[PDB]
């Protein structure tokens, strides 16, 4: 028992993680066989950053111009290119401990782990989500950029984030590991606002769920709701639409708990219309939304 | 900016983690050199759970009756010993991967990161504190007992608990890796209920400066207070007593925000009288109490 904001167990990446410094710019890297993939925001001075032409600057740049360092052992650039936002620049070794993986690109909503780096190194492991306005709440220093986002399958580490970015209001973007910006963000220091940021509805109901199996139960109340009556409630209070996709992916949470996905649906609604009145949910005083249904049943299973 | 319940990079303990099975039972090790340390409730049935005498259940226990298993390998045992409520098997081979490691028995208020694991296999990292009272609130499912919690100073592991039992209230209690209970706790299936688990107002005082670093100063106010005035206070609301050794260990954020620890302590006095009225700090509804001033520190200023 007890449900607790879980990371993937960080080694496999850890053993990816390197320095990459090119002139005065030092961040992260990840380096999987014969690759290492970070930001190409490494190529600017803070001054190319207000307006960079990464295809200009790049230019400028040659195999030797990228100091790559694993551990305190230099590897040898031996050729390098511009994917969208990311450079790869190849090295003469491939990484001996590449795990297993893959490079996929999440939806909003989905949760992953952060591995927070500076010079290589990693300092910290914390979970997220992908916000509906395609931010993070990250917690990120200078040298972090380049640090990745993944989810572990058993021996399969899929990455799906590599961190480019802080906005003036201190939320988080970044990439794919091909490069391409969750949302409409930029690598430049330009005006850059999110939009809402809205709950993940099947992600709260989702950790109703877990609340429930933990034991927490004082929410569950007499009533039910339709997904249009609850979808008005939603809207009301900046919440995503709730979808049967939604409805049909919370099924197996359902049929642990022998809650219908919709009566659960009218326990937040109650919660959302009459708030928490002071009680606390599995140690929290807000509803929780970065669990996904794939997440609680996971940690409720125990799988490794 | 942001600030994340951030987990020390879980790697190096992923290393040190091995399947112990003795009979039916099924647990976790720690394999730190040519030792593995598991719960002695190992060698227990169920059965036994009720009132075991582990000494008399060891005699019938023979080093060949301790299956260790580190990935799909297994490892001799050469000896087995009982120090206080953990099993140390001596096995043929040094655990190659043993990282530099010590033993701390921790205090209350102390936060640590968990490798939550079945079968040897790490499911997971969560961030934790050692209650007041002696519990930890973790996430441990059947197969968890052994799962070992830690903090890293650079390149040294320090192994502060290993998980033995949840209590019927689903709080979590175990041992330092010496075998030591924290708290009043003892290996077996009896009533055993704990004690107020109250608030560690120093790490809620760390967290408050987190706060005001990343941005969120709503609570700041216009007053002061002292050591006995906030105490009377934090007795009401069952907050741990601030001292001057607390005081002491806040100056560096102190410093570092110009707000003295007193006008925190005023903050914090009319956070608890007069509640949040529906605003969040650092994204929580509630007081966070788990993280150390060392913690706020070393996640602020990006230590690796
Ligand atoms: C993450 C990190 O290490 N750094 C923050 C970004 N900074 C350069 C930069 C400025 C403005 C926009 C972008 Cl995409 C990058 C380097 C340090
Ligand atoms: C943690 C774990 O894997 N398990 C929970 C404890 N259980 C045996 C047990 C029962 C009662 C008290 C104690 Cl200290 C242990 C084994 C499974």
């Amino acid at each position: 028992s007890g449900f607790r904001k879980m990371a993937f167990p960080s080694g496999k990446v850890e053993g990816c993680m390197v320095q990459v410094t090119c002139g005065t710019t030092t961040l992260n890297g990840l380096w999987l066989d014969d690759v290492v993939y970070c930001p190409r925001h490494v190529i600017c001075t803070s001054e190319d950053m207000l307006n960079p032409n990464y295809e200009d600057l790049l230019i400028r740049k040659s195999n030797h111009n990228f100091l790559v360092q694993a551990g305190n052992v230099q590897l040898r650039v031996i050729g390098h290119s511009m994917q969208n936002c990311v450079l790869k620049l190849k090295v003469d070794t491939a990484n001996p401990k590449t795990p297993k993986y893959k490079f996929v690109r999440i939806q909003p909503g989905q949760t992953f782990s952060v591995l927070a780096c500076y010079n290589g190194s990693p300092s910290g492991v914390y979970q997220c989500a992908m916000r509906p306005n395609f931010t993070i709440k990250g917690s990120f220093l200078n040298g972090s950029c380049g640090s990745v986002g993944f989810n572990i399958d058993y021996d399969c580490v899929s990455f799906c984030y590599m961190h480019h970015m802080e906005l003036p209001t201190g939320v988080h973007a970044g990439t794919d590991l091909e490069g391409n910006f969750y949302g409409p963000f930029v690598d430049r220091q330009t005006a850059q606002a999110a939009g809402t940021d809205t709950t993940i509805t099947v992600n709260v109901l989702a950790w109703l769920y877990a609340a429930v199996i933990n034991g927490d139960r004082w929410f569950l109340n007499r009533f039910t709701t339709t997904l249009n009556d609850f979808n008005l409630v939603a809207m009301k209070y900046n919440y995503e639409p709730l979808t049967q996709d939604h409805v049909d992916i919370l099924g197996p949470l359902s049929a642990q708990t022998g809650i219908a996905v919709l009566d659960m649906c009218a326990s937040l609604k109650e919660l959302l219309q009459n708030g928490m009145n002071g009680r606390t949910i599995l140690g929290s005083a807000l509803l929780e939304d970065e669990f996904t249904p794939f997440d609680v049943v996971r940690q409720c299973s125990g799988v490794t």
